[PDB]
């Protein structure tokens, strides 16, 4: 459990070439340094990157490891900007509560493991209520680790609007580990 500091790098060109940017601190506005994110490399814990800078648009948390190509991280968008240091969820694995209806209403399920299809497993097309929250979590608009990623920032929330999305429209999700 080092958590000394997550470091990430972004190169305007694949094979780690071009406008390479390295920083272990929060770069919510690391766009002014890089326009395109071809090859990315994270040296130390996970790193959260937002679509548009200062806008935190289309969320997308980049995992650990190296990425000599934008395809090495199936980036839904080659527009990397506002990025925040992400620290894998340590302690009691990844606990997350899923509810059917809003206001702790409907079918409530408590799971602590990855899920390819929240519906194909829990049958919850949309999570009106979401309880619990681990160090870090990523949401997926689609089932099989598909769709746009969403940085974790919820908890005991009861309403779906607490997740940011007008509606609890979601498919599946995935946890994070060292």
């Amino acid at each position: 459990m080092s958590k000394t500091g997550t470091k990430i790098t972004f190169y305007e060109d694949k094979n780690f070439q071009g406008r390479r940017y390295d920083c272990d601190c929060d770069c919510a506005d690391f766009h002014t340094y890089l326009s395109r994110c071809n090859s990315i490399k994270v040296e130390g814990g996970t790193w959260a990157v937002y679509e548009r800078p200062n806008f935190a648009w289309y969320m997308y948390i980049l995992p650990q490891g190296e990425y000599p190509e934008y395809q090495r991280w199936m980036g839904l968008n080659d527009r990397l900007s506002s990025c925040r240091a992400v620290h894998l969820p340590s302690g009691g694995q990844y606990k997350i509560q899923i509810f059917e209806k809003g206001d702790f209403s409907g079918q409530m399920y408590e799971t602590t493991e990855d899920c390819p299809s929240i519906m194909e497993q829990f049958h919850m097309r949309e999570i009106h209520s979401c309880k619990v929250l681990e160090g870090v979590w990523i949401f997926y608009e689609l089932p099989n680790y598909r769709g746009r990623q969403y940085l974790l920032d919820k908890k005991e929330y009861r309403k779906p609007i607490d997740w940011g999305a007008a509606s609890p429209a979601v498919q599946s999700f995935r946890r994070i580990v060292e």
